[PDB]
């Protein structure tokens, strides 16, 4: 039985390399998918935030966005309320002034106050768009911040528990492959 | 040599079974958590935001945020536009109109038209108050929906991905040891 002792530990170490070898790729590709997980969460956070504090930087990014709705306030009256002037001075048979009720006592007055109020608006419908381009892109920017502060946690798991712990798992069967060859 | 190998074939079957019957608790003690799981997100999520359709929700909220916004800027706009006039007529000390230009050439005529812009502006507080108010509420509860959209992301994992793969592990590895037994 002495040599046929040898074939059964031979068979059983081969066995036993077979298992291990499996593992090796069986977490090595593992390692590599939460190493690309991560990376991608970085990418997205980095992306996301203009800086290291989230709580200061949402605040920033709030008050810009009052700011630009403030802008978009500005804009969207004016226009209306100029436009509403111009289509009074205009399409209505007035020959009066909208604001005062004045009438207009030559042709002349008339048409320079059209001028003047035609001009005001002149890029307002175009600011306007311009601006809401802009709002619309920040709330976006803010949407998905509010979206990353609930895998803080996630994250960090990943970075300080679940990969370094996978490097430790494949360390252990790089050592039982290199304790067979 | 037919006993000898019918208990062979008897020790194999048994070893199957065994490594089989393994699997068996081990699959279900996962779908077990990962049922758990998704059970507690499920509850939680809806808990927050009383919602049974997640993107549609969420998105509609937006569109309706977006239109009430866009109202309430071109309110506000408006008043500042009037209420920017109201301010030239008075505290500037302008005796003249600011969309004609024209001088007030008594104080009665100015006063009239001071008169005229306040009272356009009369429900202006009252309706800016109640759309701030009603965008206020969609605003927060977007914001906690937000706070859920990764929690929404597990919750579909879980539903539609996991947890069908382990039933499925389940469902083969019950017939391998049906057909044992
Ligand atoms: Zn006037």
């Amino acid at each position: 039985k002495e040599i046929n002792q040898t074939r059964d530990r031979l068979a059983k170490l081969n066995k036993e390399l077979a298992s291990s070898e499996q593992n090796k790729n069986h977490i090595n590709n593992e390692l590599k998918r939460k190493e690309e997980q991560l990376s991608s969460y970085e990418d997205k956070l980095f992306d996301v935030c203009g800086s290291q504090d989230f709580e200061s930087d949402l605040d920033r990014l709030k008050e810009e966005i009052e700011k630009s709705s403030k802008q978009r306030a500005m804009l969207a009256g004016a226009t209306a309320v100029y436009s509403q002037f111009i289509t009074q001075l205009t399409d209505e048979n007035q020959s009066c002034c909208p604001v005062c009720q004045r009438v207009f006592q030559t042709e002349a007055e008339l048409q320079e106050v059209i001028s003047d109020l035609q001009s005001k608006l002149r890029l307002a419908p175009d600011k306007l768009k311009s601006t809401e381009s802009e709002l619309k892109k920040k709330e976006k920017r803010r949407d998905e911040m509010l979206g990353l502060v609930p895998m803080r946690q996630s994250i960090i798991d990943l970075k300080e528990k679940e990969i370094p712990e996978l490097r430790n798992k494949l360390q252990n069967v790089n050592r039982d492959i290199q304790r067979l060859k």
